[PDB]
């Protein structure tokens, strides 16, 4: 006898079969799901005059709550119901409108960029509509749909109104990025790229997902700024930071050049008051566009281990201490090279300098290890040069102690970053990284915010979904699509600072990584910790880099190599396979399966469109769209639970039903040796770096605390295998 | 005696107490109520075999210095002269200084003096300048003065502590530099007259001039006013500008009132403002960017209007309570208030809070047009579409005065008084802020870049007349001529690290000349602060100051031309301070004008002024000690001030305590603030800019030992009633 209120506002007799009908539709092809159980939980909440929209949200939440290890398919049941809801919210019906009608309407509403209607005719939109398969929305998991509704789908932020659906997002991201291609190949590229992303072969970053098709041109999420040892450069760096954090980009700040506390200025007219007050200025710049401390501005600051103030800099993050000697809301990357590690192993000392007192020492630190050791020993014996001496063990232990307690003191092996690099260290050294330490690019300090001679490094990101490919040879096609799409974005996006545009147009650097690596290993019956994945990893990332290079090489044939290609090691006929850490030969004997020598000559002849191509970034948000495991990291559990605005979101690792025993969870691992080996093997082929984590469970250790010896052991293990950077240290509770 | 002493060259000889007695006799000459034997008594006991002569001398200096008291103030000169003697030997190897030319030549070679001294003056001119010098004027310093000379002013090597010059060389060369470009028919005449003025303490010069002018430096700017626009580009520019100037030890005044409120839409709603406070924090780290520790270092005052939407959060930025996220403790703040705000308080009504980004024309009118402000304010109060918040005026004022009382560093600027009674036309060049110490009031324009040529940063060159050293007010004619011309020449002399600042300085050529020894000046004439007995004398005195300053700048304009932006002044349209003062001053002062202002009015109409502003009453804590003057216009807290320092305890007696101890009115001997505030208001009648006015309270003089809010608000309104533009420190006795 009860009545429901329909979406139009009309009223009608309640019909439980209609709910049953929708649930049946969503349950097609699913295993171990019960329609009746969902109905049971939903029915009790029904009242006279209840809205149909409210009825639907009731069964969505009911289905979402039933997501478990025993019945993972509820993630697709709940997802499809959610998609159904979003269709109605955006279109007033399930079936989406014609693409051209949709685009026209959205342009009039100011939600889409008008250039879509200028670059494509109505007939071309009709044709693009035939590419679209809206039923691919039925392949999302529940967590994916929530990220779509929350972050990606074009919507009204005031009212929450959803304006588009997932396949429209995909096809128009494709249409925009390839809008400047000639008409003989354009729609072919659009279809092929649309297929790649909508079938989760290629994973796109958040700013591209939410932005590309809209009037915005802000797509840079990653920025590298080098600060010079001067007030002009400090101000310039600060201004650049403010500009880019206002666009919600993460910042990597090199401040290692800033001379130490007590250093003479202009011969002695004044004396330096220390690096720390300037760090604070950088911090407030990073947090200038943030309310509260929940998220907002994020930055990593880099400095050499041998800096005179290093003992003060290492402790900047811990809770204890006064405000005067703490800069807690930034992360830090300590820059280390071979000599430092040598001093550690030999139990000798480390001498601390101010870069302003050691001519050429700072440059050699990154570019020339032989010259560094010469100058370093030269200056250690010079008594006229201001210095301080510390026990190497004491210094490393302090670093690792703060890294353990905060988890946010990072390591960068700067020699590995330049001996095994796409760049000639004598011309364009890598002297820092980004926020998450996967980016390694050249920089030049600015003497003004609009300095035309400074260089700010940017990088456009994306990732291959290793769990979505059947054969490694699929990467040829996917690399062509990924590289061409991102290279087009470089000309598409805007640059708020000249020094940033100069780097992007000069080197055209890209950073393409992977997701679902853990699922990839379980599929092939391998694991992280036992070394059984070494050869598979070697084979996999050879193919990735080869096809990326091959794609960028062919793109250079067609449109020309990047203007600053001559500054690469690639330009001199050098490949990653020539300069990798030779210690990798002891842990992987997998042969090369591709003709690198043919590629070498083709690169020498035609060059590369992009100075860099590969970088292994972390991906939490991006990964959820594919229901992929996060980047190269092992999952902490079969089911992840995340509290949020719209309730608790559950997410099951891909194909738990068949691979529950095959997965190796994070805390099921003995130590870090296996994982670090895999990272080193990856780094053999990766152009830039990898966001590698270290993990420790105190329970696995006597007295329940990780001994320093184990920390230093893993640190040296990473360096041994040519690992460039170390990101988070996760400690289990 | 078996005892031996060690001489300066390293030789040793048998101790002779007569030599100590001889030096003591020399230093004690003309001094009364000092005992040589007592100094000898305290000193001799500390002597050991082989003691250095220098250490012997430092012993008798300290002995004499410790005997500085009310019963025997002349020990301040005994100790000082002994110190001078010591500094002579340290610099010259003997008591008598070398010839001026020989001295300059040596110092230029050592790189301690600027070379342009030898390029601008011939040897004969240096010989002639040496005849001006009276090194015996070193004998007139007090002990506190000499320590300040040794500590801050005398050209020295900071590494070794070596002293290279003496006071009269400092004075004569400051004169020589500032007047170096003057024509040869008048140049050396100007040099002598200025030297006489400063060495006999008529004119008091600021620290950066005292220590700087004659050395290779060109950094002399000590106060900077920066206005921040409501944009990232301007915020960046402001930040960069701050960093540059605090690196040159300058105090900063920051106007950040334009920055829109938390939650305000950006670009129509593409983003939303995250609040003023995070930007304030960035300004703070900029101010502190060149500072180690929290002791002194970078200093700044930040300004905002009382009706700003975030005002309730801004007012509490200094107090100890709260997390670090909502506190910006290491800057001071000036709350900007006008008549309408006070009206709402008196009528017990409400005050509406706005974001300047949502109220077109309101911010501009707040400073320039009070009638238009009231029209727009009430217009926007009735508009419901416009975002706003409402608070009871009493509650808002009480919150402000609450934080002002507890911290002492929440300041008030009456912006309507700052523009209706001003040397500037508010429609063209409004005064929209002040400086660190709330005495400077100059026009500013925001920057869109650190090197923006269309922005304007306000600068001001300071100095002060010593009211205690002049015999009659007509001496100010000569002194104003010297002061104005010396400072005006400095404008062309000093460097400008930022274009927007160079524009303001060269455009308006603004000066800030004040007074010191005002309390002693009152005591000399048998007047006091609190009973109203000084009202007419103050009127007489500060009419004379402003008239002679204007007269000097007017004549300087005849000779060298008016400042490029003179047409933006009220002076240019024939308006004088005597036309626009707060009319409530007539009820507390009936002193007539003694000078021909109408003749001056016409002469300014014809020839103009070289400087847009001339007068400002700054605090003088360091500057005053050279003259042994009472600080600025402030009453002394005691007859003898005890100040602990690195070099020991410095005792300083108020001038002529011997005869005027009953004539002085010490700070805590005062009933309230009314008398003082009336004097400030009367001063402000003639002062071009503003005055660093303090409010003082003694909890002991109040029931339950707590200063009631009613008194705080009463004094606030009293200040506004008599046209007071700004309120600096609030001092609370402990
Ligand atoms: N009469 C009904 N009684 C009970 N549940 C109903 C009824 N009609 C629809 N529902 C349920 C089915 C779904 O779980 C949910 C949403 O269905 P939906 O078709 O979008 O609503 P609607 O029929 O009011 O609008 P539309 O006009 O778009 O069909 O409401
Ligand atoms: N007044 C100051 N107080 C503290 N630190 C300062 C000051 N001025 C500059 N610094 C810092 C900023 C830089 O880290 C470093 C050098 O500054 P910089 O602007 O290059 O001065 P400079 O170019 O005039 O002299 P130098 O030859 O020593 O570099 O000292
Ligand atoms: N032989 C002495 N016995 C006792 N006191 C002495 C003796 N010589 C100097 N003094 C006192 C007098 C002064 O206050 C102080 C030294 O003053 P001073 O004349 O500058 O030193 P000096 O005589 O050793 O070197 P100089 O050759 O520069 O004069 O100590
Ligand atoms: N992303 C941001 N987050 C927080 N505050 C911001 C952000 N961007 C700018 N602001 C501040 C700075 C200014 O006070 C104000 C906007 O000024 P501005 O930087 O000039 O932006 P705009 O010119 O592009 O837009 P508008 O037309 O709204 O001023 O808000
Ligand atoms: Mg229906
Ligand atoms: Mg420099
Ligand atoms: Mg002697
Ligand atoms: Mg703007």
């Amino acid at each position: 006898n009860l009545l429901v209120t329909k979406r139009d506002g009309s009223t009608e007799r309640i019909n439980l079969d209609k709910i049953h009908r929708v649930l049946d539709w969503a349950a097609e092809g699913l295993h171990n799901v019960s329609i009746s159980q969902v109905e049971l939980r939903s029915h009790i909440q029904f009242y006279d005059g209840i809205k149909t929209s409210d009825i639907h949200e009731t069964i969505i939440k009911a289905a979402a709550d039933l997501i478990s290890r025993d019945a993972p398919d509820y993630q697709y049941l709940a997802a499809r119901l959610a998609i159904f809801h979003l269709r109605k919210k955006a279109y007033g019906q399930f079936e989406p409108p014609a693409l051209y009608d949709h685009v026209v309407k959205m342009v009039e509403m100011g939600k889409y960029d008008n250039h879509l209607l200028e670059d494509y005719t109505e007939e071309e939109f009709k044709q693009m509509d035939t590419f679209i398969d809206h039923d691919r929305d039925m392949t999302f998991s529940y967590a994916a749909v929530k990220q779509l509704e929350g972050k990606y789908l074009v919507q009204n932020r005031v009212t929450g109104e959803i304006y588009e659906s997932a396949q429209f997002l995909y096809i128009l991201v494709a249409a925009c990025l390839f809008s400047n291609y000639p008409r003989e190949t354009r729609l072919q590229y659009v279809k092929r790229f649309y297929d790649a992303v909508s079938t989760f072969k290629i994973s796109l970053p958040t700013p591209i997902m939410s932005g590309v098709r809209t009037p915005t041109r802000q797509f840079s999420s990653c920025v590298l700024i080098e600060c010079g040892d001067s007030l002009d450069s400090i101000n310039a760096t600060s201004s650049a930071i403010v500009k880019y954090v206002s666009q919600r980009a993460g910042i990597g700040i090199n401040a290692g050049r800033i001379r130490a506390l007590g250093s003479p200025i202009r011969g002695g007219e004044a004396f330096h008051t220390g690096c720390i007050p300037f760090y604070k200025h950088f911090q407030t710049a990073v947090k200038s566009c943030s309310q509260g401390g929940v998220r907002g501005g994020a930055a990593t600051l880099f400095y050499p281990m041998w800096h005179l103030e290093v003992e003060s800099l290492l402790v900047l993050k811990n809770n204890r201490g006064v405000e005067g000697n703490r800069v807690r809301h930034m992360d830090y990357g300590v820059q280390i090279n071979k000599l430092m590690y040598t001093r550690l192993l030999k139990g000798e000392d480390i001498t601390l300098f101010s870069p302003s007192d050691v001519p050429g020492l700072y440059d050699a630190f990154f570019a020339d290890q032989e010259e560094f050791e010469r100058l370093y020993t030269k200056y250690e014996k010079d008594d006229s040069i201001r210095k301080q001496r510390v026990k190497a063990v004491e210094l490393f232990s302090l670093m690792m102690q703060e890294r353990a307690s905060t988890g946010r003191i990072y390591i960068q092996n700067v020699d590995h970053c330049n001996t095994h690099s796409p760049f000639d260290p004598a011309i364009a050294p890598v002297r820092q990284s980004n926020l998450c330490l996967e980016i390694a690019l050249p920089t030049k300090p600015l003497n003004d915010v609009n300095d035309e001679n400074g260089e700010i490094a940017l990088c456009t990101l994306s990732a291959f979904n290793l769990g979505a490919i059947n054969n490694l040879d699929e990467l040829e096609e996917l690399a062509i699509l990924a590289v061409r799409a991102l290279d087009a974005l470089l000309d598409y996006q805007d640059y708020p600072i000249p020094a940033a545009k100069r780097g992007a147009m000069g080197r055209r650097t890209l950073g393409i990584g992977v997701i679902n690596f853990a699922y990839y290993l379980a599929k092939h019956g391998k694991r992280y910790s036992d070394g059984s994945a070494n050869n598979l990893t070697h084979k996999t990332f050879e193919a990735i880099q080869y096809y990326l290079l091959k794609a960028s090489n062919e793109l250079a044939k067609e449109q020309g190599a990047c203007p600053w290609f001559n500054e690469t090691t690639y330009a001199k006929g050098i490949l990653p396979i020539d300069t990798y850490k030779k210690d990798l030969d002891t842990i992987a004997n997998e042969p090369l399966h591709y003709d690198w020598e043919a590629l070498r000559e083709s690169i020498k002849t035609h060059g590369l469109r992009n100075s860099t191509l590969s970088a292994l970034m972390p991906s939490e948000t991006s990964s959820q769209i594919s229901n992929a495991t996060n980047g190269i990291e092992p999952p902490r559990g079969y089911v992840s639970i995340k509290a949020s605005k719209d309730g608790i979101l559950r997410q099951v690792v891909p194909d738990y039903e068949h691979l529950h025993d095959a997965y190796e969870l994070l805390w099921e691992m003995p130590g870090n040796d296996g994982y670090l080996q895999l990272v080193g093997i990856m780094q053999k082929f990766i152009d830039q770096s990898i966001s590698a984590n270290t993990n420790y469970d105190p329970s696995r250790f006597p007295s329940g605390k990780v001994p320093m010896q184990q920390l230093l052991k893993d640190l040296l293990t990473a360096y041994k295998f040519g690992v460039k950077t170390l990101y988070y240290q996760n400690t289990r509770d």
